[PDB]
């Protein structure tokens, strides 16, 4: 199998990879990574990243609970929550343009766009249209070819 | 600093006292810190953290189903399991001196020796005296007057 290290880094490659399909109405100088919940493989995403144009990404954990989520988050990565906890993110991002990934397969019914599945020998991810046409930004339908090409073996 | 970044470190604090009531059946030249599960406030912890004895703590993930969690770690501190996943780690424990805590405890009634509660003005803690007895770990008695 893979360990906790190795697919830490790997989730933050995903997710350069999928920022890279995702266009802010307006791009901000330094992309803000906000990670909310308790996650298992966050912590890569911490140290900062860097996309492939030099726009540097910053992140920090915020609380759940944080009324203004949406409008200090540009990206959001969403670790383990309750109905109560996840209503709350949600509504917080509502009406602002916001990437949301989930750590775990199981938000995309419920108000995430990306959802990744971290178990296996890859880490693949599902989308859901809903969540994504909401969002406020816009997202080339190109990121799926990453997606499928994560889960062939 | 957020309130997530203080609480990290309040946690970190919180984990030195309580670790300063214990004591290992052959103490370990360094103590070994496994984070297992979705957490919050772990990122003080896995920075690194030096007891006031000297003695680094060295803090890494580790897999919740890693089976060698019993030999590979001193303390665990456990983020969000199930039931499956709880009962599975305590299996990889139980025959090995492992002081364990929980970032996450409402109840504590089974599990963790500690269950830390973060939430509120102040970081406070509750005992779980049946894991306390029977983990393989010496507990000084006067660490309960730090809980709740
Ligand atoms: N403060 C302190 N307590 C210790 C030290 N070594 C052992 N102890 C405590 O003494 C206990 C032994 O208890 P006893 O043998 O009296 O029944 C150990 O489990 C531990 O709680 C030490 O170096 N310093």
């Amino acid at each position: 199998r893979t360990s906790i290290e190795q697919r830490s880094n790997a989730v933050s490659q995903v997710l350069l990879g999928i920022f890279s399909y995702v266009r802010w109405p307006k791009e901000p100088a330094v992309l803000q990574l906000c990670v909310v919940g308790p996650t298992e493989y966050a912590d890569g995403l911490l140290r900062g990243m860097v996309q492939a144009n030099g726009r540097r990404v910053h992140a920090e954990r915020r609380a759940v609970d944080n009324p203004d989520l949406g409008t200090l988050c540009n990206v959001i990565y969403l670790g383990v929550v309750d109905e109560r906890e996840r209503q709350q993110v949600f509504r917080s991002l509502a009406g602002h343009p916001v990437l949301s990934i989930s750590e775990r397969g199981t938000e995309c019914s419920v108000g995430s766009m990306f959802c990744l599945n971290v178990g296996g020998p890859r880490i693949t991810f599902e989308a859901n249209l809903d969540s994504i046409a909401r969002s406020g930004v816009r997202v080339h339908p190109s990121v799926l070819k990453l997606a499928r090409r994560q889960a062939t073996p």
